[PDB]
């Protein structure tokens, strides 16, 4: 018989430790406090920028602590930004799981973005076109390489049990969690580092999101601006954000008295070979990628309490995740769409929202989806509004999705 | 007792057809044929930007036949480089695989690369520059994605079991092989395609790496400068490459009639945690990785008949994979350093690789080591060189590494 994580099969993994920069705070306790109290991450962009473009949208969310502002004159020099953010919150965990000393053989980082250090390469064009070949540093390849944070990370922590970057698009932070715990259940790994990382807002990014139509442009109303699953939605928000957490076999926890925060109890991951840039609008794919992580959990879809909901606020991608979750017999449970108050960080995005599935596990709360006004007949869900929803959440999916029709749903217990 | 492959815990998974292009040909077993033969790919570089650039590096070996030769306008206009050249190899695999008909939700992709579509990121931020915002394609964020050329293929081919692009530099096309087999034997998929693509030799990519110093100057004959073992190494070659294979339980091939290449028995992924850009000396965290392939295959060192060295040339890299494999306790077999021949493909050499030691397995040959006239006295290992050695190769290990400290061995089996 197939192994499962009630049954045995695999071992038992926790999460130990949680770290995240945001629009709202640089503190994930912080975040998730302002969070319960309905604020938003999301701002006007300031403004000479847009002017310089004239970018259609003008709205996003900074992280309110610049990473650089933690960085001197040689990181600088010598790391792409989604590495300096990776150090940065590498070191922060580390910290927050009380520095602990692991057996480096056993010692794993997976860690995902959508691009890399991208700045480096057409800075690195820029010094060439202009000086020829001497002029490209010759830290630019491990700059640039998209697996980069992870490696610098690894090499920081002194992770020997594999650095794995996946990259998956707007998946890409659940899909590295989901690979780290593979890698455990495997028998590769005993404790790993796991998450996203991603770039800060810029106006070739927002210019290339914008042209595909994806991005909300309701710019006079900047906190209003980010509306999943409310009726009018009109795309995705901008939110810069990185986040880590520490996963570990619950016996590894055990043996160096960590306490567990939730527990990792299984993965899906599927594709939709549908559309590049578009998802199936029947949400099979996606559905069964819940399933998937329910089957190997050993959880039924009524054993769910709560899915948090990648939900864009874009049209067509919070239907087909409407769809998803009927399809996997989850749409009766208390739905959260996080990117009404943090916007959009790409490939971090899904560590963010595992770590707050995670806290919601936890704190057994769920905070409002912001801007959710008026119900979609089409999205028949419970989405969570208004005020938090208190409960007793055992169990919740944390829903990622990314173009190349990548989907990733990630099963969590409550401790 | 864990699973393995040999004690019936893994399912059988075999290698049910394999897709190259390379340097020496567009078939992959006319390169075949040509290495045995004793066949260089490598030649002078006659893009007139080498003194347009006056580039230290003036070598290399450019496909023989030019993927865009079969890319219509609009395969041009909608899709990078590495996304054409996966079409093409995705459509030439599944053609060779007899164009089976098999359940979409049971097929996977995982296929790596170095980078992705890096040239619509200098696209795009030429034309912004110029034009402003709205000179940004709508098809600009799918082009440039990392895991672009990976969902191009499940696209085209209809893979609904997943699409994963793991990213480790140069192994990541091992890499991929690495994780298509996890999903396989975890019971995720029955049959994936896998492997990985490269851009083509560029300025600005020689730039970046000869500023390394990493790359050999030997300028003067083009087929003598990629030196793997030998004493006289400078460094690397480029040579172009893209590789694909099939993969399947040996369930799923029986019943379609499929005749297997070869077997995919283990595959092991460690890190060095030493440095971004060189291999620990000591071969340790390399040599583990072989040795967890021989774990999950159920093999011991004895067993292993022949190493696919990843054999890059530079002083430092062959040294620590010589620590590597004795490390491994495998320094008794036959050593093949396919780049010597075919130079180095970044993210598709250790697909590339891992094609040519499933062939070394079927034929029973082994293609002499170019170059190997002066054994470097500090390496003890039995390199094919000469002629191609005719030997019982039962089992193999594919060794591939990455900058950032990434370690892959794949464990093949005769089948
Ligand atoms: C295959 C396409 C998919 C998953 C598209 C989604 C819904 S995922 C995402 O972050 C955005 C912006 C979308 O549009
Ligand atoms: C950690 C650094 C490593 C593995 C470096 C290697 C050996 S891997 C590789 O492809 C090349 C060109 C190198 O120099
Ligand atoms: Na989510
Ligand atoms: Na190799």
């Amino acid at each position: 018989s197939q192994p499962s994580t009630a049954n045995g099969g695999f071992p038992s993994v926790v999460v130990t430790a949680v770290t995240a920069t945001t629009s709202i705070s640089p503190d994930i306790e912080s975040t998730w406090k302002g969070l319960l109290a309905g604020e938003s991450g999301i701002h006007a962009l300031e403004d000479e920028f847009v002017t310089k473009w004239d970018l259609a949208v003008k709205i996003g969310g900074h992280l309110k602590d610049p990473v650089d502002s933690h960085m001197g004159r040689l990181d600088m020099r010598r790391m792409s930004y989604v590495q300096r953010m990776g150090k940065l919150l590498g070191g922060q965990l580390w910290e927050s799981a009380g520095s602990p000393e692991v057996d480096p053989d056993r010692f794993a980082v997976v860690v995902g973005t959508g691009l890399g250090g991208a700045e480096r390469i057409v800075e690195s064009y820029d010094l060439m076109n202009a000086g020829g070949p001497r002029k490209v540093s010759p830290l630019a390849v491990q700059m640039i390489m998209p697996n980069g944070a992870a490696a610098v990370i690894g090499l920081q922590l002194g992770a020997r049990a594999g650095v794995m970057t996946p990259v998956s698009a707007q998946s890409s932070g659940s899909e590295a969690i989901a690979h780290a715990w593979r890698q455990i259940v495997m028998g590769d790994a005993d404790v790993a580092v796991c998450g996203g990382v991603e770039g800060p807002i810029e106006a070739l990014p927002i210019a290339a999101f914008s042209m595909m139509r994806a991005m909300s442009t309701r710019n006079d109303e900047p906190e209003r601006a980010s509306r999943p699953f409310d009726k009018d939605r009109d795309g995705f928000v901008f939110g810069e954000a990185g986040a880590l957490m520490l996963i570990e076999t619950e016996e590894h926890a055990k043996a160096r008295g960590a306490k567990p925060l939730a527990r990792l109890l299984g993965a899906g991951i599927t594709s939709d070979a549908f559309h590049m840039v578009a998802p199936a609008a029947d949400g099979v794919r996606a559905g069964r990628a819940m399933t998937r992580s329910l089957e190997l959990a050993g959880l039924s879809p009524a054993d769910i309490d709560h899915v948090n909901a990648h939900g864009t606020a874009t049209p067509i991608g919070d239907a087909a995740e409407a769809n998803a979750i009927r399809v996997a017999g989850c749409d009766q449970a208390a739905v959260y769409a996080p990117k009404s108050a943090l916007g959009h960080s790409i490939g971090a995005v899904g560590a963010l929202e595992s770590v707050l599935t995670v806290l919601t596990l936890r704190d057994g709360v769920i905070p409002p989806t912001l801007n959710y006004e008026t119900p979609d007949p089409e999205i028949d869900l419970d989405v969570v509004a208004g005020e938090p929803r208190y409960g007793d959440y055992r169990y919740a999916v944390n829903n990622s999705f990314g173009f190349g029709g990548h989907n990733v749903a990630l099963a969590f217990g409550r401790y």
